[PDB]
């Protein structure tokens, strides 16, 4: 969502989200850093292509056409620069000309030594406490978006982690049509579609950046969390990692974990879906957490086997129509779990990906929620290995990847909503150690 810098009148009255770098001559001089070679302020590419019929309500939703109900004029930046201002690298580079190679490794958890684990939660929970020093946060549609006045930007600073909760809410959260009108729900910008691996790819990318920049530690990486073991129970779910099972609440996170001081954002759906509001940064009730808690669907009451893993990755079609959560024969929606491993769809079968979520039976078991559990992280770090395991091994095959005709929000060439700068799901179908700047120590079956 959108630097600080944009979030104003002027930027938002003449759709240019282009801010200066370095403005030494005065403001306005610098845009997207013109005067270093870094790059320029230009018109936005969005996607124009068409979506499938599933959403019917083209013109009412800010998400369509992303980002062109806010924006149309954005920074692109020449080479390897990056940045909202082209102030910054693309992933994978470093130095003030982004010409010095980073390669960084995401390890399992469970792989970490006493004190790099002690140093990752602590890096969490700076997260979750830490003010976004860039992106501010919508609390009203872009009707309303200026205030009443129309002179008062309806954002609100956010925490680093509570941002990556945010844009999973705001790709997710239904379309608004009217009070007293039900809100429209058959529409997903980051899940039951083609765009999932990327758009969490990038979900996982941004966060590590903005981690990396609060910790300014360069070679942070995020760890995964190996749901492929057929555990009965949550093996990172101890007071070292993640927390353990509260003793007096069993639905709570243990008091000796520092999760089970954090406080959710975006669990007010009626409110967002009445009113026409969008989830802020008002935290309110704690994390749920119940592994193999749910008695009543046994199927998620274990995690993934191994073997899952194994059957997902032979699946050799990145995607097939109709691109969504009923697409057979495609990894996408197999690894995503609403396929089971072979391939084959069932809309009884949770596998994979939904069901390490629905394992968890609470907070990160709810699509508009499940990021304020922080297993979330190491739940998609270890889902992005495997797709770029797959990635590596069908030679990034972007073709089954369609131009048109996916859900609104999937089409390769959307930008993935609500990222900003621009980013299209082609940028992320790529092998992360050559073209993202990290990589993943990770062994598979056979
Ligand atoms: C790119 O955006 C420009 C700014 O529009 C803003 O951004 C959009 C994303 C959207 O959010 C919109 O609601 C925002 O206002 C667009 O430039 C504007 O274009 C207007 C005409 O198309 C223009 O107007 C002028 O002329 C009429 C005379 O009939 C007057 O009524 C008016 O007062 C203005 O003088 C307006 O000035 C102009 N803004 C500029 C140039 O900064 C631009 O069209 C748009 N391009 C696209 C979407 O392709
Ligand atoms: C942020 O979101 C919360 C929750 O959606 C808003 O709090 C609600 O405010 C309305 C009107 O005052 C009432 O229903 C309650 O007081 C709140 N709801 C709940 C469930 O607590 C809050 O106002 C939002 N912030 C802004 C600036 O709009
Ligand atoms: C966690 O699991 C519990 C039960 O195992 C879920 O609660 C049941 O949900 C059904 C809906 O299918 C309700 O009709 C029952 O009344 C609930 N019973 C109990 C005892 O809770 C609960 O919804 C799950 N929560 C999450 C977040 O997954
Ligand atoms: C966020 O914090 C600034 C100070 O950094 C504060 O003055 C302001 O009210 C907030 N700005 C926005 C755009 O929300
Ligand atoms: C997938 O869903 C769409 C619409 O819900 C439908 O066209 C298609 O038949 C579904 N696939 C099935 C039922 O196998
Ligand atoms: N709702 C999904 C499971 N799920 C839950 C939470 C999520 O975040 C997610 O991405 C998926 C399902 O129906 O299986
Ligand atoms: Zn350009
Ligand atoms: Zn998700
Ligand atoms: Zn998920």
């Amino acid at each position: 969502q959108f630097p600080r810098q944009c979030a104003t009148v002027e930027a938002l009255r003449s759709g240019m989200c282009c801010p200066d770098l370095s403005p030494v001559s005065g403001p306005g001089t610098d845009r997207c850093g013109s005067s270093s070679g870094r790059g320029r302020c230009e018109a936005v590419t969005a996607d124009s292509r068409p979506h499938s019929p599933q959403y019917p309500h083209d013109g009412r939703d800010d998400r369509e056409v992303w980002p062109l109900r806010f924006f149309n004029r954005t920074c692109h930046c020449n080479g390897n620069f990056s940045g909202h201002n082209c102030g910054t690298c693309r992933p994978g580079w470093r130095g003030a000309a982004c010409d010095q190679r980073v390669l960084i490794v995401r390890r399992n958890l469970l792989d970490l030594s006493k004190e790099e684990k002690n140093h990752f939660v602590r890096a969490l929970d700076m997260a979750k406490r830490t003010t976004h020093p860039l992106f501010v946060i919508a609390t009203r549609r872009s009707e309303e978006i200026l205030g009443p006045d129309g002179n008062t930007p309806q954002f609100e600073n956010i925490s680093i982690y509570n941002y990556f909760v945010w844009t999973h809410y705001y790709s997710v959260k239904k379309t608004f049509l009217g009070v007293g009108q039900e809100s429209f729900g058959e529409v997903d910008f980051s899940h039951e579609g083609p765009a999932f691996l990327t758009w969490h790819r990038y979900h996982l990318l941004r966060l590590e950046k903005d981690m990396q920049e609060m910790l300014q530690e360069p070679s942070f990486s995020l760890p995964y969390w190996n749901f492929a073991t057929g555990k009965n129970v949550c093996d990172i779910c101890t007071d070292d990692l993640m927390g353990s099972r509260s003793n007096f609440d069993s639905t709570l996170i243990s008091p000796n974990s520092v999760f089970s001081q954090w406080r959710v954002v975006c669990d007010s759906l009626e409110d967002y879906d009445t009113l026409g509001t969008l989830c802020n940064s008002t935290e309110d009730g704690p994390i749920r957490r119940n592994p193999a808690g749910n008695v009543a669907r046994p199927m998620v009451q274990r995690l993934p086997e191994p073997q899952d893993v194994a059957q997902c990755l032979e699946v050799g079609l990145f995607d097939t129509p109709p691109f969504y959560s009923n697409s057979t024969n495609s990894f996408r929606n197999t690894v995503e779990g609403y396929s089971d491993p072979t391939g084959k769809y069932d809309p009884a079968v949770r596998s994979l990906h939904n069901l390490a979520h629905l394992f968890l039976n609470g907070t990160g078991g709810q699509t508009h929620l499940s990021p304020n559990d922080p297993i979330f992280v190491l739940l998609h770090t270890f889902t992005d290995a495997v797709f770029d395991e797959w990635l590596r091994r069908y030679n990034a095959d972007i073709s089954t990847f369609p131009l048109e005709n996916a859900p609104i929000g999937h089409n390769r060439q959307y930008n993935m909503v609500p990222f900003w700068p621009p980013v299209t799901n082609t940028e992320m179908f790529v092998t992360a150690p050559d073209n993202l700047g990290y990589t993943y120590e990770i062994q598979w079956p056979s």
